């Protein structure tokens, strides 16, 4: 039985739909860690030994680990599962990551991961090819509502205002701007001067934050601003089993739903 390991809890879990136990699917950063200087453990390097297909984000998620993807396995390739996404970047250079955060992207991470397993094992080619359109099929299903509500919101409230700028994917694939404070967790004063000053201009009205950062800087945004915070967004990582998003689909709609919901 083939090993695919998947750096972190989003790409392992939308590995696991469209595998179904034809392959064992492994994680490295698991739910609750953050890639940003995680430590590569030496359990880990053991997952690194045994996978037969390492599949990354790319857009330099894993800029501090990729030095650990090496003395593989032989035939082992590390694939980009964001090949096809345009790149958005942190200012007017290096990418954001957070490619994942989109109803289009979703399809691309599926149809990618499908094509590698699928070279990977190609005896089950027809079962990876059902399981993907299953999966791309029931994400559509249930985000789809979510963006056709969104679509109503009057042209001057498309706005999504986040903490770290975990959104920007979101705001392209649906049509909003997107406001921030940082462009990734790891904080800038004249970035939450300038997003307190957009605000006040464009009289908007919510501000977030996410499940693996303080709300202390949104909170105080929201102060200065006369706008509301508009709580937590699950993006970086899927949450505990027990929490509101232990799936990516779970991922997605749970923090679609708490926008439309504020931005209504
Ligand atoms: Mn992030």
């Amino acid at each position: 039985k083939k090993v695919v390991l998947s750096s972190f809890s989003i790409i392992g879990d939308i590995t696991q739909n469209i595998a179904k136990d034809l392959v064992t699917v492994t994680t490295l950063v698991e739910a609750g860690n953050d890639s940003h200087s995680y430590q590569v453990t030496s359990a880990d390097a053991i997952k690194i030994q045994n996978a037969d297909l390492i599949l990354c984000n790319g857009l330099h998620l894993e800029e501090t680990y990729m030095k650990y993807f090496t003395n593989l396995k032989k035939g082992t390739k590390i694939i980009t599962v964001t090949d096809g996404i345009n790149p958005i970047g942190v200012s007017e250079s290096e990418p954001n990551p957070h490619a994942w955060m989109s109803l289009t992207n979703a399809m691309i991470y599926i149809e990618n991961i499908r094509k590698a397993l699928t070279a990977l094992d190609p005896s089950n080619a027809k079962k990876y090819e059902l399981n993907a359109r299953e999966y791309s099929e029931k994400i559509r299903n249930s985000i789809l509502p979510l963006k056709t509500r969104i679509e109503k919101v009057d042209p001057e409230k498309r706005w999504f205002v986040t903490s770290e700028g975990c959104l920007v994917y979101l705001a392209e694939d649906f049509g909003f701007k997107s406001l921030y404070l940082w462009p990734i967790n790891s904080r800038s004063p004249s970035m939450m001067r300038h997003a307190i000053n957009q605000m006040r201009s464009h009289k908007i009205k919510f501000i977030f934050s996410e499940s693996t950062n303080s709300d202390q800087p949104a909170k105080q945004v929201a102060y200065e601003t006369n706008a509301s915070y508009g709580g937590v967004l699950y993006v970086d990582s899927l949450s505990k089993p027990d929490g509101p998003a232990p799936t990516y689909l779970d991922l997605l709609r749970f923090s679609l739903t708490k926008i439309v919901d504020t931005l209504f």
